[PDB]
């Protein structure tokens, strides 16, 4: 069968930790005030929970109240144990409080207020040096959560919340967030379509935090190339057919001849034969300012099928692309 695969770096990050840190299950929350929170609007909703602007009337200060749907049941624990786990890290959102919603009757998370420019509006109309700015205070929260033992596995554009007047970033939505154990077969049903990685298209489920970076990746060839999504699939299967046309089909067979990876037939008819593109054929007239050799590099070094060969965060923070950026 699946040869197995392990992260080359914080692999046993988890392993000489006390079980505390990571077995989620025996969390015992430490319960607020529901009271101190005024719901103001309703902000969405997903498939878990239902989002709302409110004031915390004991300092009025903005926060959001995120209140779970029991579909959530037993990944709750996990959800309220990484973001206590991660606060006070870089760029990662702060909980500031868990309380018992009144009318729901299951738990509702309080957030800290960031006031986000919409990115429809806003990461398709930076400028060269706004996107590496970002990208370099995106990396600094997913180096830090990989470097606490914790894959985000949801990273898209939806759960970045930037405050552009003010230049600060947050990275949101841990609910498919999960501990990293070495040997672990995880549920390859996790990130958003457009951003997830080959090894989940082609249902390799011993993978790792490499999985953030291969979704990083996409953002930034969205960014740079002014592509909105980068890798456009119809269904999953799709999904796979849009990046082989980018990868070519060549390193994808080496990728599943590598791992032992029995590919789903259904992909014998629709994947063709294709060769990778070079970067430059992506690059025209409304997105040659935001591309240069430098960020080419860096996208193809994030932008691989082995998901053992793309770079960590902190390697990828080393990259000449963010020299440009103040340190
Ligand atoms: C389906 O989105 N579920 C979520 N998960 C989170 O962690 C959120 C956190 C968050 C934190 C701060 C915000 N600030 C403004 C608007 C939305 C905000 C959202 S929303």
């Amino acid at each position: 069968g699946p040869v197995p695969s392990r992260a080359r770096v914080y692999t046993d990050v988890n392993t000489h930790r006390p079980s505390e840190y990571w077995d989620y299950e025996s969390h015992v929350v430490e319960w607020g005030n529901q009271d101190d929170y005024q719901l103001v609007r309703k902000l969405g909703r997903g498939k878990y929970s239902e989002v709302f602007e409110a004031i915390n009337i004991t300092n009025n200060e903005k926060v959001v109240v995120k209140i779970l749907k029991p579909v959530a049941a037993a990944k709750i624990k996990r959800e309220i144990k990484i973001l206590e786990n991660l606060r006070g890290g870089p760029n990662i959102i702060t909980l500031a409080d868990i309380v018992k919603d009144p009318v729901s009757r299951t738990p509702a998370l309080v957030f800290e207020h960031v006031n986000n420019t919409d990115f429809k509006q806003l990461y398709q109309t930076l400028t060269d040096y706004d996107i590496r700015f970002y990208m370099y205070e995106i990396l600094k929260a997913l180096d830090y959560c990989h470097s606490m033992g914790i894959m985000h596995r949801d990273v898209k554009p939806h759960n970045v919340m930037i405050d552009h007047e003010h230049r600060k970033l947050r990275l949101i939505d841990w609910g498919l967030a999960e501990f990293y154990h070495p040997g672990q077969e995880y549920n390859v049903r996790v990130a958003s379509r457009y951003f997830k990685g080959p090894e989940l298209l082609v249902d390799y489920q011993m993978y790792d935090y490499s999985l953030d970076m291969w979704s990083l990746g996409c953002m930034l060839a969205s960014m740079i190339f002014r592509k909105e999504p980068f890798f456009h699939g119809h269904d999953n299967y799709d999904q796979l057919v849009r990046i082989a046309k980018v990868l070519g089909t060549e390193d994808l067979y080496d990728y599943i001849d590598k791992y032992n990876i029995e590919l789903d037939p259904r992909f014998n008819d629709i994947l063709g034969r294709h060769s990778r593109k070079r970067w430059e054929r992506f690059v025209h007239s409304e997105n040659q300012h935001l591309v240069s050799p430098e960020a080419l590099d860096f996208l193809d070094k994030l932008l691989r099928y082995d998901h053992q060969s793309r770079l960590t965060a902190r390697e990828a923070m080393e990259h000449p692309y963010f020299y440009t950026v103040v340190k």
